[PDB]
């Protein structure tokens, strides 16, 4: 394209404008008194929403430069939600704050690199402080309390989570499914989960949540790199004859002919999803075995002279359901052979006993944990299909909030934790003055979420912030009841992981953007 | 595509303008002295109408923001007509009123969230007041009086309704069909009705009323989720050979291949409609059985290893006629086996006797009520096909009006009930002053319908409103005769359900719109 | 030409906007926190001053409506400014707050008349509270502090004022002159000041103040009025030989005969001034004698039979310089005779004792006092001439404020009095709600200026205001200290009169602005 190139402050004002549109649109929804946002749809009537993630998804600007600013913050802030299951809007609010004051200082002649070092330092210390402020959430009593809090004070949801976690471990794999009636059901089943997402976003299925569900799919295990459809057609035909969907777990699927056809062609004729095999090197092969035995299928390895051209249906494994997302694949009910699965777990258990290094032992037991761990399936029952569907959503939300809570504890919600740790860091300094203003920039930015929340309440944000800061510990402002108090006692908290991810990612883009001297885009 | 984003008062004036165009166009038709509205048609000569619903359907604005305002109010107001069988225009008039004054207050600096709380409170109390003001309509004498009133004082229509309702219960399923001659006919027949509408609006048949009629259709019962046409083609072919239309009652039909072909392809070759099975969980399966026995067909369940690939015509049930709409499916004459149907009803009746909980008993008898209830078919006879067709329409209307009347009674029509309950709530207050103006905003809005009605009469609306308010009970203004009096005695009333739905939905959008800070639309 | 007229809110908005613009600049400047200010001039090099007013003076609004609205505030403010000597800004600040609220109320549609009444009522109450609150001016140390306030942390000015004040006496008038050199000089000047107006503004000299200063004025004293030229003429002839500027003292000059000839006939190229002789009756004569002695000139009376014509220049005394203002005319230094002046004083002094009556004593004592007191002159040095002018202006302002402050007594500054009174005021209720709101508005207005100072501080005025209100007695916030302490103890006090004056004027303006439905402008 002939390009349009901008440098320094020119590129600065451009990015700031794009960020302000994105942040201002999204932040109106912040807090219990958050306002609505109308998103036009050609499909029919507009959508009125308060989900800041939905709003962000719709933000695209006309000016190429401003749009670059917005798309940058959107990409990083989204990583927060992916990591902690929440944090995107807060990440956006913080990012806008750091970027606004950062660029002001830059334009005032301060050194961008120093400013960033200062911002980065304040964030390091602040994360330490949050870690210290964190209230743990380990015992089943705590787990349930967090669960119900997340489920809008639903004692039943908290119970479900706590029960599932107890029956499968706090770091065990738990799924949520539709109930068969009024009563909730919970049953551990043969399954597994690995950190590998879909190869193509175009594999997204009915689940609007950005995931893909496959009922009774055929699992295809091939440690080869499939770039062409030719040597896979026979399998595809057989699968098609079965009418069942397919899950391709290979070393990697290349977008030359395979991923191309699998997506561009299979837009209705079949249901095929593809993901990379877990791990690398030799472990990649071993793990595929675990998955194979688990699903009862066999792996096609060129090493053994296995040919996908001859891969029959009996080679393919199967599971009651499979759910894949951005960065994870969960095999819910492997049709494997109980004894076979137990045999492998034992085989690996033996290998662990005869391990000659910590690294070997560690990875070895991570594998047995997956196989021997199983999947806990929660079946949300209710009186009506509507209630059932609504409760199910609540359970899914509470489950992600609670898991984050068990991992890093919990902290005063309502934007109070950030304003708390910030008030502590008032004496923090750096290698020099620029670095110092960098530190101040971040500390002041940490007050943005609470001030926004109080803004939507029709209250004075600088007065409430001033008050909350003067307090100590988990003392804050409850925007729901609009009264001060102990945030934790008032049941207003966030998993420390989301507040952390939000701050870190926010500081990440803010740092990159503050140290950007040139922007290039098509005319 | 690049978006155009508006915040605060800017988005405010935009929505208000779009709402005023929609409301002003529709409200000219309000009352006995309502004016006409000409709707251009490319198809030929323009249509002159007084049906406010038809007018609304045509309203689309050029400005993307203003159009969003109009489409919002149209979507919610339509829910009133769907719920109570009327109320859309009143809902629009009220909505415009609440929104107009609400936004004024917002722009005056009042808290949007408070204003909405106040509006919401006044509506809660007002609905209580309407409930108190309601004159019941239960005895057959009342039922007939309401019926004839709705049928433009036709004693025969009232009789028909009362007779049908008596022969099948006030909450029983009653249909209206074309007569075979001069005399009206009424006969209860084997049938059923469940709250499940068409999956695709594109299934609408000849009935312009937004419904779909199917003569002697083949009912296909499958508790599976049909997303692909492949495993259903054989059935479709067989059905095609029969020339009879088809009704697909499945767990859900996904728009991947099935709903896609069934709609996009079957635009003339066949007549196929699809709806979701009633209920969820285990009840979904049980109910499908009821429907199966009722229509004489069998359900295809993967659990039993049933394959749609082998679903022959004998598996499909049949009914004399089936009528599906936005949110309901009515099986008018099941070709089921009398004894079989009686057997099931007995079987379930036994289950009720051995029930171990209120929830079980309740749902169990709801099912027997459907099967054992049957459908009352009214056959509108007349001297000429024109008369027959016109009377039939009257019967259908009177039948919505009367059913709504039996459910929640009846109240002074002519916009008098709303202005009545409002005059009572003059001392109502809230948590604060903003909330108070919120309350006033709603109370003043409740006078809009009557004032509009009187406006179309060429009379002074503030004088008539002032007078009606000073009165008491069902005392109001009869815009037909243009004299004051007792609305109920003058036979000018509305089912309490429509006045309620109108107010609630109106306050709903008005509330959302008043608490909207940002609008996003394509450039 | 044609005028554009606006009515209702539209008129109001223009005024409001205009008011805000003017107010905003003023508000920031006001308070020691605010920085001084320099004013640009197209005319020439920029003018350097430290006045809130000046900013207002500079500010003109392009929009006629806005400008006019702005003008209204300024004019009132100036009036307050003159009387108070200070608090120009305060009035402006107060007015703006009041106006905005009042306008909002107008937006409310409450009848503004009540609001104005309420405001007036509130003002009256506040005034009473203030008066009680106010305490007598403290000693010179306080005076210096008072001076410093006018100083805006100009220590020297306060010192100068105090020093000048001490020597002269508070009662004694102090005059400011440009410094001879960088070092300030304070010289007491012998001479008497008597409060006499200048007959015509025409006489009024070049300087903006309009006080007329004559260099080496010649003083002619006549008891008799100067009827006509002819009697004058022989005086004039001597004067022609003269040509040093002439000052004339006469009991009165009948305007037409003298003035008509003088103005029309006489170019008046030589500077001339006329003043009425101080006092009336014998006392007036006595005063004249005192003046005459001080001048060293002689007075001619009909009773003496001395002729003006006969009287030569020698009879006329000379003064080093004379300054005349409308209120008063003073002679900075008559050449006089040292012995003569002293002798006269003694003679008068003897007379004072001699007279039995108080009345006689008072007149005599007053007469002696004037001569004895003399006038005090203050010179302001500066690094540069420009600075000196700026300094001088500040000094002058301080002096007036100080003088006013002392007589009035001092009240806590910082708008502490205003806030304090308001709380009491709040309890008071207006006759009707509309009045009530207005009353509240006035109270709110009072609070605001405290906030503005706080804002300059950058401290959140809310907390400060709240804290200030909470404290009983004199409780306030010292900007400089940024510590809470008694205002009196702090010694930062604003004059009661100034505070009172500003408030009243602001209220008046605000009320007027609110009332004014319509504005008219030229096209
Ligand atoms: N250290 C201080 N703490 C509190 N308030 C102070 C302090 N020093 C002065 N002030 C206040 O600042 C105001 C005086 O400033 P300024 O003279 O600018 O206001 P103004 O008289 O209204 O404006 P102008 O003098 O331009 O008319 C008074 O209310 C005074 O009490
Ligand atoms: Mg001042």
């Amino acid at each position: 394209a002939a390009k349009d190139v901008k440098f320094g402050n020119d590129a600065r004002v451009k990015m700031l404008r794009g960020v302000n549109v994105l942040a201002d649109a999204v932040k109106v929804t912040l807090g219990p008194k958050g306002r609505n946002v109308v998103l036009d749809k050609s499909f029919g009537a507009p959508t009125i929403t308060k989900d800041g993630v939905s709003v962000a998804r719709e933000i695209e600007l006309e000016d190429k430069f401003e749009n670059m600013g917005a798309q940058m913050v959107k990409e990083v802030a989204s990583k927060a939600n992916d990591a902690a299951g929440d944090g995107t809007t807060t990440a956006t609010v913080l990012a806008q704050a750091i970027i606004t004051e950062g660029l002001k200082a830059v334009a005032a002649g301060m050194n961008p690199m120093d400013l960033k070092r200062g911002i980065d330092k304040a964030v390091t210390a602040a994360v330490e402080e949050l870690k210290a402020l964190s209230v743990p959430c380990s015992d089943s009593k705590a787990i349930a309390q967090v669960g119900t809090i997340s489920a809008n004070s639903d004692e039943t949801v908290g119970k479900l989570i706590a029960e599932a976690m107890d029956k499968v471990g706090k770091e065990g794999v738990i799924t949520v499914e539709d109930g068969t009636g009024l009563q909730d059901e919970l049953d551990v089943v043969e399954g597994m989960q690995f950190d590998r997402g879909y190869l193509s976003p175009y594999f997204i299925n009915k689940p609007e949540t950005g995931a893909v569900e496959l009922e009774s799919p055929f699992i295809l295990l091939a440690d080869k790199k499939i770039s062409n459809i030719r040597e896979m057609l026979p399998v595809l035909e057989a699968v098609a004859k079965a009418g069942k969907p397919l899950l391709i777990i290979a070393e990697d699927v290349e977008g030359e002919a395979l991923a191309t056809l699998v997506v561009n062609t299979m837009r209705g004729i079949v249901k095929v999803a593809a993901v990379k095999a877990p791990g690398f090197g030799d472990r990649r092969k071993a793990m595929l075995q675990d998955i194979a035995t688990l699903t009862g299928g066999t792996v096609i390895s060129e090493e053994i002279g296995m040919e996908l051209e001859k891969a029959t249906l009996e080679d393919l494994g199967q599971a009651k359901r499979v759910v894949i997302n951005k960065d994870t694949t969960t095999i819910i009910d492997g049709v494997g052979e109980e004894a076979a699965i137990q045999g492998r777990v034992a085989q690996i258990r033996q290998q662990i006993e005869e391990a000659t290094s910590d690294y070997d032992r560690e990875k070895l037991q991570e594998r047995v944990a997956k196989l021997a761990g199983g999947v806990a399936v929660i079946k949300v029952g209710a009186a009506t299909e509507v209630e059932m569907k609504e409760k199910k959503a609540r359970v899914e939300a509470a489950l992600h909030a609670t898991r984050a809570a068990v991992e890093e504890g919990v902290v005063a919600g309502g934007g109070v934790a950030l304003i708390r740790v910030a008030s502590k860091l008032a004496d923090l300094r750096g290698q020099n003055e620029d670095q110092n203003v960098g530190i101040k920039v971040a500390l002041r930015a940490m007050e943005a979420p609470l001030r926004q929340i109080v803004l939507n309440c029709g209250e004075e944000p600088s007065v409430v912030a001033n008050t909350v800061k003067g307090g100590d510990g988990n003392y804050g402002y409850n925007a729901a009841t609009e009264e001060y108090g102990n945030m934790i006692d008032m049941g207003i908290l966030d998993p420390t992981k989301v507040t952390r991810s939000a701050l870190q990612y926010a500081a990440s883009v803010a740092g990159l953007m503050i140290t950007t001297e040139c922007m290039v885009t098509d005319l």
